[PDB]
């Protein structure tokens, strides 16, 4: 297990952006921009910078032009400039490589520091951002599908609880998670901001990164954008939903960019800023905890996710899952889930819900 | 191939109301009263009169106890009383069974013809019927999930280009079919009273009842009924959906009621009712043709549909289907399906889309 | 009163398209396309053509750049190519009137006929146009704000009940109306095509031309053309609303445009198909039949609207109601409203509704 | 207002509101029946009410009572410990206090009561009865359901003077309405990490002016008017539905049987960056409170509600002698402009759209 420094852990406030890198930057740009409707804060011919409707600070998506598609950093902002210290210290006594960079790694990004984390993943903390034009009000630019806020991250990690206890003492909250009754844990959402996550881990074979969520107002701008898939034809780039979640309760969509990195969108979970915020544990075969609905998770959504680098750039070496698969032991051959606990009616055993094998 | 008459056809306003024969009157009370917040006109120990919140005739729906459950009337509503003459005549010159009620089969409605049509269905023509409070209005009542119309019906026969010939001598007009390039009808929508349907014919064993349609005013309404299935711990009653239709472009969902008829929910379909209203015949094989964002269509769909009654209350005979069927020619183990035409890429080979078999 | 025709009415469909007279044709360009997203089937130095997200028949406005901004004719399409003969027997017979052009007064259209009705306004009555790309599933170009029909028409008119009668004889039933008891009515709403109209009937001097109304689908729509226009800093054009409709039961918003042409935004009435749906009559008093929170009508709302033209050009002379006035009842000096009939509390006297008073 | 030595108590948020109610059966019919809150507990004296998302014991305390008034607008916070840190920096402030180690309501522990130097009454607690999260229960969902609650607004003669003594316990000021002579019309501030949890509007005081309730979607709020329409309780609805400037939020205010205003809310934006960019509009834009350029009706400025002591005495109002919004705005000698320094779309002596003062 991943000891406690007694160096003080930075205050992180929320996550702040992900550098992603990416093969064909038009292609990306033209998804990022004219599918998705993000905002461009710079760029040139090797970067492009994006942000949501609502953001301050000057990115919250950098898009890095380079030979293998992969996450380049998680970024998390903190409270103040000597939180950036205070991180350096904390990981330094972590035996984890570290690089800070006092004038940034990505524009408009000051004093930084990249760590390649106790499970492989490369985080950025930072405070100093070049602060933009807030574009809250700018109804004049406001797209049927505008994405607001960048919400939160989903990592693939193989041992769930010893990522969580990392997780736990770098300050984030634990506020809902799924389970079985032998006492596996197969997935946990941990938050800074106040919302259900800022990070999350899911289990299986990592690092790799499966997700950056997005917010959107309302559930008809999710719905827009899967009009609009469908309109450019491109709706096989729909992995899974639209949905409501269990965990969480937020409406959600999953589609994948060009180079098949995933992107939720995401809107209307709930308030967990209270330290003492209730903790809800789903059962691994409840088919309502995913999908409430009951629609079944499509396996690429359980195997697929995106690489990612080191510090030098290179990717990182995967390692296997060893506890027992979510995809195994709900929709594999030897699986099953419940609509009702206890009863076979509604129960799906060796197949997934809806009739789908 | 069946025949036009000389006589004139009626001037049918609209699909009006479903009479369904259910087996636990109190169960089905239980979903369309409790679950899907229909109105009640009137009951008793033996029928259940439900209607919409806009509607003002008597009903929409009539829920009666029988030992089997299955179709007994699909009603239309005609333009004046002498139009239920010309139905008489209509369906006589036909060769056609027809019974005429002076004072009506079920309450809140007066002279009535119900036909066993050339099909096989029980179709109902009326002018006369009670009005009651239109509750279009009544916001106090209005539920998060609130049905407001009627929308259609949508009817399983074997051979559709044979039911559509007849349904356009009735003047009905064909909104939108799905056909493929070996000469084969696999569906067609038409309409009256100048939405995409009235009723609509899919290609499989009949006469079976596909489906009743209800109205909601938007979308979110639409998901609440999804998200209240899954809080009633009932999400195995969720069919299919919920998604944006290609043909119709309308949002939806398909559930099913404790005798398993199947209603769907619908809303935001455009309007039909200039006579060149322009048709649209989408491709078979096209996997944005039935849910726009090329989620699955579940086997069920395909197969399970209601019995029919005729005018002694008895199961219609089913007659086999033997053109192909759009199930195993888009999902079967033999089976082809496109997101862009031409494209390799995005297509499905013996298996449905989005990982699913 | 306007006679019955003996000669057959026409069949008409649905309103289709205004044609408007806009001074400065880039200015209202700027308006109906930029800020509410219109879509462009034909434009030139003197005309724009633009439809809604639904629409495949050539268009539903025609901005036609002129010296004096007016209403030029409001279309309606009719069922078949006889229909226009049909329409111009029984206008003939009315005494109107008439100019029929084989191949169109505007592209798009052809065979069509213009006629000067009984109460001064230019209807056009065609079924021939040239269809274009039904943008229905386009949602590539959806805005946030997307206008996806036409929907009707509002005309004001000194004699409410003499244009119904003329009206419901060319076969428009009327769906809601608001009377007094007194035998005054301040107006009427009609359809054809089963919506809660296509043409509607406002009591004031006239003819003048109340508003031209677009559908959206929902009503965060609506929400978003106000959002927009805040963001634009031309909220000075967002007239009234938005709010909930007595009459009609529609969400709604009007708005102006740069010649002050009143555009209404609406959604989600219900169906009136039915030869005998129910006709509903709201007192003029009733607080809620305008708006259903009880939000006060803004009284350029009652005074303001625009000129309309004869068939060579020139506008139509304006003639005086005489009938009580639905802003004097209401909202004047010696108006007065209700929220419940017969409770004081919750009533208005001598202003409006919500602690204002008129200007 | 001097900054304590004592360190300020962390707070998380607003918790609940006790209001005091004349007749509690109507009461319980406009939170209940129209609004459609969760009963947490209720008795003859008391209706204690939840929304769909909450798991503390309460939100809203209805408690009945000679004279409609708030009793106290209480604040959560972090730690027990915080509750004692409450009573030292309120103590330091010369603040009559009083603390009951178990509550001064149904479903709260440890709580602190102070009369703060502002004249209102602020309950700090950190101990509460988690009952059940409602959050997914759809089959109870209401088209107008109200979701969390969001915040409180206070009426106070003096904002600046309001706006540090808040800032020293520890709120950060998000968005505020300045003219350009230095008056200070009304401030947003916040611990949570939204526009505001508490919020100052000039005007004589104290007084409460709302209290505040969220909904997910715009569509709810449209419900609420609907349900007020069908109802034919339509003079209760006060202002709007409508955008704000200020925050962003969709809002509408409407009025419970005893006058006491209550904001629906949704959809502001995040706040939590402590470098949170600030935004002042001057009072003379009209798109600074409804967005829309809709006219904001006189009671508005001019209604709000009497507060209580810590004995159940109404708390004696102080006038405001800083220049008024109302006047500067809409009254006769009043405007409001829609582009700054364009007369087209600027409104002199009267409201926008065409009225006046009634
Ligand atoms: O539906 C699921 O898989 C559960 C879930 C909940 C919240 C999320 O953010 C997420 O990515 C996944
Ligand atoms: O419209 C206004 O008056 C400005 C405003 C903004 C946010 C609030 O919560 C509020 O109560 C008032
Ligand atoms: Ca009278
Ligand atoms: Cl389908
Ligand atoms: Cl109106
Ligand atoms: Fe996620
Ligand atoms: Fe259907
Ligand atoms: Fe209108
Ligand atoms: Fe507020």
């Amino acid at each position: 297990e991943i000891p406690k420094p007694v160096a003080p852990a930075p205050d992180i406030l929320r996550c702040a952006y992900a550098e992603l890198v990416v093969t064909d930057l038009a292609k990306s740009r033209n998804f990022y921009v004219d599918v998705l409707g993000l905002h461009v804060s710079y760029e040139d011919e090797n970067q492009i910078y994006l942000r949501s409707f609502e953001e301050f600070i000057h990115h919250n998506l950098v898009l890095t032009k380079g030979p293998v598609a992969a996450l380049k950093a998680m970024a998390f902002r903190v409270r103040t400039p000597e939180d950036v210290d205070k991180a350096e210290a904390y990981y330094q006594e972590l035996g984890c490589r570290t690089e800070r960079r006092k004038d940034g790694f990505v524009k408009g990004i000051g004093d930084a520091l990249r760590v390649e984390d106790p499970l492989g993943f490369p985080y950025e903390f930072f405070f100093e951002t070049t602060h933009v034009e807030r574009l809250h009000m700018r109804y004049d630019l406001y797209s049927a599908g505008e994405l607001v806020r960048l919400d939160h991250f989903n990592q693939v990690t193989p041992d769930v609880p010893r990522g969580r206890k990392y997780l736990e003492d770098l300050g984030f909250r634990v506020t809902e998670d799924i389970q079985d009754d032998e006492g596996t844990t197969y997935a946990a959402w941990m938050h800074r901001k106040g919302t259900v996550c800022d990070t999350a881990l899911t289990g299986g074979n990592g690092p790799r990164l499966h997700h950056v969520a997005f917010s959107t107002h309302e559930k008809h701008n999710i719905i827009q954008i899967c009009d609009k898939m469908g309109a450019l034809r491109i709706s096989d780039r729909i992995e899974r939903g639209p949905g409501r979640h269990g965990v969480s309760n937020a409406f959600y969509l999953y589609i994948l960019d060009p180079d098949n990195h995933r992107i939720e969108i995401y809107t209307q979970d709930y308030y967990t800023g209270d330290p003492d915020n209730p903790t809800i544990t789903w059962n691994v075969h409840d088919n309502q905890r995913r999908d409430w609905w009951g629609n079944p998770v499509v396996p690429s959504w359980y195997t697929e996710a995106s690489k990612v680098l080191d510090l030098d750039g290179n990717v990182q070496e995967i390692i296997e899952r060893t506890d027992d698969s979510e995809l195994e032991v709900t929709i594999g051959a030897d699986g099953f889930s419940f609509t009702r606990a206890g009863d076979e009616d509604g129960s799906y055993h060796g197949q997934a819900s809806k009739g789908f094998k």
